[PDB]
């Protein structure tokens, strides 16, 4: 095993010892790929899913399974082996330096017999290692699991009929924050012993559900783990874990109030927070906060900008949430779809897409579209992607002769919106005399360059 | 062994290490991700000379003095063909009190450091499960001064001179503001350790003057201007002395810009934005019709802290300096036939005839430089072939009469 041991590690060997951590509510993946190993040829299962969901976790699981006894008659005492191509191509210079070192493994793996290889990226196999591996694994002579991302897959491995007709896709799904917190409860031993603190289930709940909402980037079941982590190393650096420890270092990771982690108390302060960001228009904000109160998320058709900035500020995000859309110059393919293959602007719903939890602002407001959206809450663009809005927030603005929008676009909507006060907004924006003339000059926008151009401008020299 | 790598907590403890200072959060962040059961290994990640080493100097120094975690306080940081490292490996984990330093580990519990290219390049994918990025931001100038004030014992009793307060502050903002390219921990530690050699070569102080012609040294840039509102009370006539005219213009943009960077929206605009470019940093500037170039204290003109942006742009029945700058513009030619041997002179009657013909209200002076060409570099260059006109000889330009021009 001198051969492999310097490339991988023997899964086999670590369960045999203990080592790999346990697999919680994956049967039915570990059985598809026992079922594919057991083939007579191209008994090559290839396990697909995005990263982080647990396909080395799988895998480990085999093991797992391999040294119980329990896998079928065929898998028994075969000995899983890691496999880079990294380490096999790192260091190789010259005409065959990386062929010595595979066909050095796979005389091994021949000679051993038993060995069963996890090659983790298969997509990177693509005379090389696809060549040289392909008439062996056609007949079957070398077992491989491979793990790959879906698009990954599709674009390297499917492409090639040859080699794609040797791998068994093995579909490897993202747990369910349930199936998260099942995995949790299974891992919370080990991280106890670990960390020497103890951890309480409510703070895996609230790991999970959590790392589930915010980080929108990730996949549950390693976000949450590396949550708890990160708390019990906090911890370690300074006991027990609570739910208040996992939401100050969620709000540490990603900029969010440590209060607002830890709802319908804190929505309750919707008019008490909006307030303070805006002034006047009290009845906008108070049916604002009513129909978000009571409850796409809304619609609303309608300062309005400003409203709109504070809104977005209360609720999901800051102010760089909100999402503006000039609709005057589209009196047009380019802001709905872009365009459809074969046609300028094709590479190029485009905001949306990145930040589905945000507020769509439309400016001096393709209804077909629009009516899609507020009745379904999804849209498709030229690239096929769809596009969700279930939980974004759609805002609508708009703008003495003589002698003296489609019913159901409007009905849609959810709703519709409509002398001291300049003074406050003057103060606000920074004597009694000068404070009317200020607001005289800029009210009747024009208010803060006024201000520039004669108070900071003259104090400033 | 220790015959494969230094040991730096026993170097630490010796007291060789320089200390850091100002950098705790990142040796929490850095003794933390050591705390984690999964990645646990953290890679540093910032600039050249940002003091990635550093962090693992402080590091090595909260060890030996006992501030790090009950985890780390016994441990013994080393910072690093086949059987060598294979059996270098075996005794670090028979001994299992060593965390290893690899510096730069893009050349491959341990801890790396490399710059975000080529961590980016060669680390970010079987590295990833077990490496966690630490970002080590770039110090400001306040923290540059307290690293210059910990590391001004050491380098005075090194190069056996006085370095005052005045001159730590003087390198710090002087090497910010003119030495961008390099980064300032570093950059600001090299000038105070050059100034610190020319001292000795001239032999004891260090002064700020002393720091300011360093740097001017280096950079070319006159030692008046490193050591010098000043750079504003002078702007009116530094820019008279090349824009022609609009005189109004000029006064304002320099108020607004004294004022505060700043913002600005046929006749001299290029020229007055060329103008303040050079006067402002130097150079006669970007124009467009751009990240990598501003990144890389400029004036930007169209048609980022100090970066100044600049921009330009009835039916019926209804009734009821221009010599001065034809003198410049021609100076080119008195220049190139001084050159020659030849001196051109111009009559008043000659210059508003050229005036008159080249100049357009519409378009400014654009169609100048050619009206001249054609009437005078072509005329002129045609006698020269003939030998009508000898070198030595003083070329008068004269207008009769629509009209000609005639040479004498
Ligand atoms: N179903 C599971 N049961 C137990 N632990 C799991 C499970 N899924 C993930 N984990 C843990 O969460 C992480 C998942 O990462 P992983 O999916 O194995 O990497 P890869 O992108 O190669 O598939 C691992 O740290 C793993 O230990
Ligand atoms: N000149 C301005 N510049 C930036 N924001 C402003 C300006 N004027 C008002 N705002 C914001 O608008 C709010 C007042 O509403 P307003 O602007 O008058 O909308 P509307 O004119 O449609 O009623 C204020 O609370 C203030 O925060
Ligand atoms: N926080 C600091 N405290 C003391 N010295 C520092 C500090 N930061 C940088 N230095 C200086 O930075 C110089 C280079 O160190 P470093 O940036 O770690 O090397 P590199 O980034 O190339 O790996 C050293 O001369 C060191 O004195
Ligand atoms: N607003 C402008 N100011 C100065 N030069 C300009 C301007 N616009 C264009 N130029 C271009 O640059 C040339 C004119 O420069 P010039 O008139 O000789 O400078 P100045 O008038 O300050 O002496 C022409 O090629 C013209 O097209």
């Amino acid at each position: 095993s001198l051969v492999l041991d310097q490339f991988g590690r023997n899964l086999t060997a670590a369960a045999m010892e203990g080592k790999l951590d346990p697999v919680i509510g994956r049967e039915k993946e570990i059985e598809r790929v026992m079922q594919v190993l057991s083939r007579r040829t191209k008994n090559n299962p290839v396990l697909i899913g995005e990263p982080g969901v647990g396909k080395t976790a799988v895998v480990e699981g085999l093991a797992q399974a391999i040294v119980h006894g329990e896998v079928p008659e065929t898998l028994k005492d075969k000995q899983l082996y890691t496999l880079d191509l990294g380490s096999l191509v790192a260091g190789s210079r010259y005409r065959g330096d990386f062929e010595e070192r595979l066909k050095k493994v796979l005389k091994e793996i021949n000679t051993r017999g038993d060995i069963i290889l996890f090659i983790d990226e298969l997509h990177t196999l693509v005379i090389d290692a696809a060549s040289i591996l392909k008439p062996k694994l056609a007949r079957g002579e070398l077992q491989t699991i491979g793990a790959t991302t879906l698009d990954e897959y599709r674009k390297y491995i499917e492409k090639d009929a040859a080699l794609e007709r040797r791998f068994q896709p093995v579909q490897v799904g993202e747990p369910t924050v349930e199936h998260t917190i099942e995995i949790l409860k299974g891992l919370r031993d080990r991280y106890e012993a670990h960390h020497r603190v103890s951890i309480t289930d409510a703070a895996m709940v609230a790991a999970a559900t959590l790392a589930d909402r915010y980080i929108n980037d990730r996949f549950l079941p390693d976000k949450a783990i590396d949550l708890i982590d990160e708390a019990g190393a906090r911890m370690r650096i300074r006991a027990e874990v609570d739910d208040e420890q996992i939401a100050e270092v969620l709000g540490n990771w990603t900029g969010i109030p440590v209060f607002k982690l830890t709802e319908t108390t804190r929505l309750l302060r919707m008019e008490e927070e909006l307030h303070k960001r805006i002034i006047g228009q009290e009845d906008a904000v108070k049916a604002v906060s009513k129909a978000i109160r009571r409850t796409p998320s809304g619609s609303f058709i309608f300062g309005k900008t400003e409203l709109s900035k504070a809104l977005a500020n209360f609720l999901f995000g800051d102010d760089d949430a909100l999402i503006q859309i000039d609709m005057g110059e589209f009196h047009t393919a380019s802001r709905l779809f872009g365009a459809p293959p074969g046609y300028v602007g094709y590479e190029e719903t485009e905001k949306v897409r990145r930040k589905p939890f945000s507020v769509v602002l439309f400016d001096e407001i393709i209804y077909n579209s629009l009516l899609q959206v507020l009745e379904d809450g999804r849209l498709t663009d030229g690239q096929g992607r769809t596009v969700d809005f279930k939980n974004t927030v759609l805002i609508f603005t708009s703008n003495g002769l003589g002698f003296s929008f489609r019913p159901e676009f409007l009905n849609r909507i959810d709703d519709i919106i409509v002398r001291e006060e300049i003074i406050r907004m003057v103060d606000l924006m920074i004597t009694d005399a000068a404070k009317a003339l200020l607001a005289k000059r800029g009210f009747d926008r024009p208010l803060r360059r006024t201000i520039q151009r004669e108070i900071e401008d003259q104090l400033s020299e």
